C-alpha cells in the first residue's frame, strides 16, 4: 500500500508566508547574515509530498511475534481512565488550531461557546460510529533554518496531518491516561520521554559503562511515519486494548483507530480534496506515544533477528538507539546490517546506513549528544548539548517575529548548561526582555513534544532543578563544544563568544539594578560573565516548583498543554 495517495490539488497555506528573515536592528544584534536564515513554506509542499509516498511492504517473524506477545503482557498490568472533558479541555494548548465549528483553543480552554457542546455531540458519536473515517487538514509547516550549501539546497517544508480541534480534545478524552502510564509499563527504561536532559544523559553513561566492550548506533528511519503500516496502527490498538480500561474507553480508541489513526481522507486549507492518508496521521495524540512503541518493538524484534549481544536502547519516537556489547569491527558493521535488513522488513527501512560508534559521544539522540565540563571543585560534568545553528536561527526569527511558541526558551531550558545557552541565548533574551520591558511575563514554548508556559523569572530556579546548581558554574568547555559554538557563530554572522561576555556583563549588572526576581536571574544566570564570581546559594524556589507534568511523551504536532 502507497503511504497516501494524491488528488493533484495543491497543499494550501492558511496565512501568508515569509521565506526570510527581516532586518532588524534587535535579530540583527544576534546575527548579521540574515540571508542565511530561511522559513519553510507551503511553496516547497510537493516537494516534501513526494518524498513521503511510497510503497510498503512488510513481513514479520518469530522475533516480532514474541516481542510484541511481551509487550501485550506488559500492558495487561496498565490500568488506565477516561479524562473528563474538562480535564481534556485544560490540556489544550491556547494557540491550537481552531474549530471549523466556531470555536477555538481559547473556547475549549475557558468551557464556553460552542465548545462544550460540540465535544459532547463528536464524543457521542465516536461512541455510535466506528466506521466512517474523520478528514484532516493537510498543511506545510512553516519552521526556521540556517541553509547548509554542503548538505545542498533549502528543506522543503514538513507536512502535518490533523483532525479538527473537536476530535482533538476527544482524543485527549479516550488516550491520554494510557499516554502517561503505558509507555513505562511496556519499555520500561528504554522509553525517552520519561528523561529529563540530565537524566537522558545518566542513562546513556549507565549503558555505555555496563558494556565491557560498547558498540552504539543511532538509526535513522527513512520519513517513519510513512513507514507505520494499518496493521501497525491496529496492532497499537491492540496493545492499548491490553491494558484494563472501562467499555466506553475501549470503543472510543477503537473508533479512533478505525475512523483516524489507520488512514482517511485529507484536504488542503481551501477545503479541496487533497489526498488519502494510509500511514501514520502526524498530527494526532498518538504520534508520539505510538512511534515510541512501533519503534521499540521493530527494534527489539530486529535485534534479535540480527543477534545483537545485549542491546540497551533509547527510544523517542522514531528516534532510536542501541547500545550493546561489540562484537568486534567487522562482526559489528555485518550485524548492523543484520538488524537494518529485519527493520527494512518490518517496514522501517533506513535513511542513513546506521554506523556503529565507539565512543558515546559521538551517539547522537533526538539530535543531542553527550559532552563534559567541570564544575566547581573541579568535578566533571556531563550534559547534553547539540549544534547551536538552528536554535540560534530561530531565536533570531523569534526576535523579531513574535512566536505563540518560543522555541529560544525551550532551547535554554533544555540546553541551559551549555556554553552557547550560557553566553548568547541567555544574554540576547534577557536583554531584548529588558528592551521590551517584558520579563515578568510567562511565554509558551515547545519541549518533548509538550508545550509548557514559564515565566523567564522563574530560569533560576527551574535551571536548579532540572540540571543542578553546577549548571551555573560550569567552565573549561570540550574542545568540542568552543570549536562547534564558535564556526555557528561566525557562520552566521553573530558576534564571537568574548564580545558575548562583554555584553552579558552589562545585562547582568542591568538585572541586578532592578532588584527583586530579576537580580537573581543576573547573579545565577551570569555568574560566569563576572571576574569577581559570587557564591550561589541553592533556591528556595527551585524545591517549590512542580515539574511533575515535565517529560512525558507527547502529542503529535505537540498538541498538548501542561499549566
Amino acid at each position: 500500500s502507497m503511504s497516501y495517495s494524491w488528488t493533484g490539488a495543491l497543499i494550501t497555506p492558511c496565512s501568508p508566508e515569509e521565506e526570510k528573515l527581516p532586518i532588524n536592528p534587535l535579530s540583527n544584534s544576534l546575527l548579521r547574515y540574515h540571508n542565511k536564515v530561511y522559513c519553510t513554506t507551503s511553496k516547497s509542499a510537493s516537494q516534501r509530498a513526494k518524498k513521503v509516498t511510497f510503497d510498503r511492504t512488510q513481513v514479520l517473524d518469530a522475533h516480532y511475534d514474541s516481542v510484541l506477545k511481551d509487550i501485550k503482557l506488559a500492558a495487561s498490568k496498565v490500568s488506565a481512565r477516561l479524562l473528563t472533558l474538562e480535564e481534556a479541555c485544560q490540556l489544550t494548548p491556547p494557540h491550537s488550531a481552531r474549530s471549523k465549528y466556531g470555536f477555538g483553543a481559547k473556547e475549549v480552554r475557558s468551557l464556553s461557546g460552542r465548545a462544550v457542546n460540540h465535544i459532547k455531540s463528536v464524543w457521542k458519536d465516536l461512541l455510535e460510529d466506528p466506521q466512517t473515517p474523520i478528514p484532516t487538514t493537510i498543511m506545510a509547516k512553516n519552521e526556521v533554518f540556517c541553509v547548509d550549501p554542503a548538505k545542498g539546497g533549502k528543506k522543503p517544508a514538513r507536512l502535518i496531518v490533523y483532525p479538527d480541534l473537536g476530535v482533538r480534545v476527544c482524543e485527549k478524552m479516550a488516550l491520554y491516561d494510557i499516554t502517561q502510564k503505558l509507555p513505562q509499563a511496556v519499555m520500561g527504561a528504554s522509553y525517552g520521554f520519561q528523561y529529563s536532559p540530565a537524566q537522558r544523559v545518566e542513562y546513556l553513561l549507565k549503558a555505555w559503562a555496563e558494556k565491557k566492550d560498547p558498540m552504539g548506533f543511532s538509526y535513522d528511519t527513512r520519513c517513519f511515519d510513512s513507514t507505520v503500516t494499518e496493521r501497525d496502527i491496529r496492532t497499537e490498538e491492540s496493545i492499548y486494548q491490553a491494558c484494563s480500561l472501562p467499555e466506553e474507553a475501549r470503543t472510543a480508541i477503537h473508533s479512533l483507530t478505525e475512523r483516524l489513526y489507520v488512514g482517511g481522507p485529507m484536504f488542503n486549507s481551501k477545503g479541496q480534496t487533497c489526498g488519502y492518508r494510509r500511514c501514520r496521521a502526524s498530527g494526532v495524540l498518538t504520534t508520539s506515544m505510538g512511534n515510541t512503541i512501533t519503534c521499540y518493538v521493530k527494534a527489539l524484534a530486529a535485534c534479535k533477528a540480527a543477534g545483537i549481544v545485549a542491546p540497551t536502547m533509547l527510544v523517542c519516537g522514531d528516534d532510536l538507539v542501541v547500545i550493546s556489547e561489540s562484537q568486534g569491527t567487522e562482526e559489528d558493521e555485518r550485524n548492523l546490517r543484520a538488524f537494518t535488513e529485519a527493520m527494512t522488513r518490518y517496514s522501517a527501512p533506513p535513511g542513513d546506513p546506521p554506523r556503529p560508534e565507539y565512543d558515546l559521544e559521538l551517539i547522537t539522540s533526538c539530535s543531542s549528544n553527550v559532552s563534559v565540563a567541570l564544575g566547581p571543585r573541579g568535578r566533571r560534568r556531563y550534559y547534553l548539548t547539540r549544534d547551536p545553528t538552528t536554535p540560534l536561527a530561530r531565536a533570531a526569527w523569534e526576535t523579531v517575529r513574535h512566536s505563540p511558541i518560543n522555541s529560544w526558551l525551550g532551547n535554554i531550558i533544555q540546553y541551559a548548561p551549555t556554553i552557547w545557552v550560557r553566553m548568547v541565548l541567555m544574554t540576547h533574551f534577557f536583554s531584548i526582555l529588558m528592551v521590551q520591558d517584558t520579563l515578568d511575563q510567562n511565554l509558551n514554548f515547545e519541549m518533548y513534544g509538550s508545550v509548557y508556559s514559564v515565566n523567564p523569572l522563574d530560569l533560576p530556579a527551574i535551571i536548579e532543578r532540572l540540571h543542578g546548581l553546577d549548571a551555573f558554574s560550569m567552565h573549561t568547555y570540550s574542545h568540542h563544544e568552543l570549536t562547534r559554538v564558535a564556526s555557528a557563530l561566525r557562520k552566521l554572522g553573530a558576534p564571537p563568544l568574548r564580545v558575548w561576555k562583554s555584553r552579558a556583563r552589562a545585562v547582568r549588572a542591568s538585572l541586578i539594578s532592578r532588584g527583586g526576581k530579576a537580580a537573581v536571574c543576573g547573579r545565577y544566570l551570569f555568574n560566569w560573565a563576572v571576574k569577581t564570581k559570587l557564591k550561589l546559594t541553592p533556591l528556595p524556589e527551585a524545591r517549590l516548583l512542580d515539574l511533575s507534568s515535565w517529560f512525558t511523551v507527547g502529542a503529535g504536532g505537540g498538541d498538548i498543554f501542561h499549566s
